[PDB]
């Protein structure tokens, strides 16, 4: 592992196959890629598949290098090879880009005497799967002390431009319960789909809220997404079920995103009608009205900034009460494509903005 | 096949099995019971699987008894034997009875100076599948003149009540389209589901509505029996469907029916909704104030006369202009169960009621 250039360092991490699970072998890599090489002051910690580094120059502003070493399972895409100006192959664009950009410029800067800030790089694992083995929610549960920073940086591919923040996200079962009859005989039965109808309606009518924050706008999301319910054409349904995806601005919390979608819909109060929250996360504010962005924004420029209204582990800085922002390479599209295309170039222009922000 | 005997042709019938499509057998026994047997004047004729029969002593009214032959899959339920006042078997409830009785009665009172109506008897086939197969549906396809009758009579276990005519059948299909989006982006897709729910609400809003009938009593249903939507959690459904099922009362003819329900819900003029009618059916008057028939009430009694709300055959005579009424052996229950009990004695008290309905 070179951490001398970046643009090698990325085919370096892509030819090491991690899809999730087994990133074993990139994260023991990276950790000894980071040991071996003494960095005084640098400290290096092992945390399951996690590498976690850290500066202590004193300094004001601490701003934290994160991005996960893990990948989609491989489809025919390692080893990879550069063709003429853009790199093919498999987490070249979700992560490995980034993620050899915030190794690479830590591994410089680190030692730097013009670095302005105090650094943390998180190199964290299974970010691909479910929320109970994310490396960062494991760190947060048993080392919330490394979390600690003034800005948080995810590696998501934002092909060099800056996504801020990013939105709540709250998944809720409405389930309707009725009592079967004959679809001839409806009025011996009570018909369980026809329950939701007022909740449906009210979601149908419902204009998302809008909120302005930093000159960024975030624009909320209320939607169906799931609707089952029958068991014969002959049958008064006695059961029916609703999956409700309300995505949140960054200015409220779960308890509130709920709190609101409960109210709004009177989910308590209908006779009959049980609700459940099936998945909850917190939004992230971007927070670049702060000192410690200042020379972000400048390095990348105004109208480069625009809001994530999708969902990324950036909440869970946020939720540290740490502003975070996504910032790496390749197209946002080729996520989990079975070609993922990173433009070379991209590599070294990240890494460019980095050393520019953390050394003004 | 005795026909001198209610009670043993219905226990010789039942200990003959046929299931959908193998009612052969029972049908050539039919037959052959009726030609051998030299009824004058009566003129038997084989249609497919189906026995039809009819008088002519010239006479005013004319009274039809129809009967399917067929029953559901047998189930462990045959052969039948008789315990202490009532008959276990399979079909012994669902027709086999009242077929019983309905050639029974026709065998006697076919050459009785004291028939007052013309007769005609339709024992069919293929009741228990779909409108393709059934014995009455070719009938009226292809030799209708058979069908003609002033009343007509079903011999669907009622259990020796009266359950006067049937309610109408329509169901339809409402199909909403809309296009895909992250459900973080919402609005850069159209959520399909939630076009439906202005139909939804129509629906569940809707009260049914209700007529009388020679002095009985109907009552229409208007219900959501089926309802699918959804292809991912995060993402904007560009498919919802749904069926209607709707009961409409006798005085309605389909297409009444499904102009109400689509003038009522508006399924024409809305964007981006198509709805199809996937099944439909008439309804069948019974006729009770029409003299053809008083004997009939006279003879089983105003108050043991209510309205069928479910869907018969009854429905094809009605269709033909023709009264019909629903009037068998066996409790309604014991339907399709793998235990038809029908009490021994309803038997002989049906085929008593009809010798004082065709005599008077
Ligand atoms: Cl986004
Ligand atoms: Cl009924």
């Amino acid at each position: 592992d070179l951490l001398g250039d970046p643009i090698v360092l990325t085919q370096r991490l892509v030819d090491i196959p991690s899809p999730s699970g087994q990133e074993k072998q990139i994260a023991d890599e990276i950790e000894d890629a980071l040991r071996n090489l003494n960095l005084p002051g640098v400290e290096v910690f092992r945390f399951n598949n996690n590498v976690l580094a850290r500066t202590n120059r004193g300094l004001a502003s601490r701003v934290m290098l994160a991005g996960h070493i893990d990948t989609v399972p491989i489809a025919d895409n390692l080893p990879s090879r550069v063709e003429d100006g853009i790199m093919y192959g498999c987490g070249t664009v979700d992560m490995k880009s980034g993620l050899a950009v915030y190794l690479h410029t830590f591994a410089t800067l680190a030692t730097s005497t013009e670095l302005k800030h105090d650094l943390t790089l998180i190199a964290y694992e299974c970010e691909e799967v479910a929320d109970h083995l994310n490396g960062l929610g494991h760190i947060r549960d048993e080392h919330p002390e490394w979390l600690a920073a003034d800005l948080a940086l995810l590696g998501e591919p934002t092909g060099g431009w800056i996504e801020a923040g990013c939105q709540g996200n709250l998944r809720i079962k409405v389930t309707a319960h009725g009592v079967r009859a004959h679809s001839a005989r409806s009025w011996l039965g009570d018909n369980a789909m026809h329950k939701l109808s007022p909740i449906i309606s009210k979601v149908a009518a419902y204009k998302a809220a809008e909120v302005n924050i930093d000159g960024l706008t975030y624009r909320e999301g209320l939607n169906i997404v799931f609707c089952e319910s029958g068991v014969a054409n002959n049958v008064i349904p006695d059961l029916a079920w609703m999956n409700l995806n309300f995505r949140f601005a960054p200015n409220r919390d779960l308890n509130e995103a709920i709190e609101h979608v409960v109210e709004t819909l009177e989910l308590d109060g209908q006779d009959g009608i049980e609700w459940a929250v099936e998945d909850g996360a917190g939004g992230a504010l971007p927070g670049l009205g702060q000192q410690v962005t200042s020379g972000l924004i400048d390095a990348v420029g105004r109208e480069k900034i625009r809001a994530k209204f999708g969902w990324t582990d950036v909440s869970r800085f946020s939720a540290m009460g740490i502003p975070a922002l996504n910032f790496g390479a390749g197209d946002p599209s080729f996520a989990h494509k079975r070609d993922e295309q990173c433009p070379v170039e991209q590599i070294t222009d990240v890494a460019a903005i980095l050393k520019q922000y953390l050394s003004e």
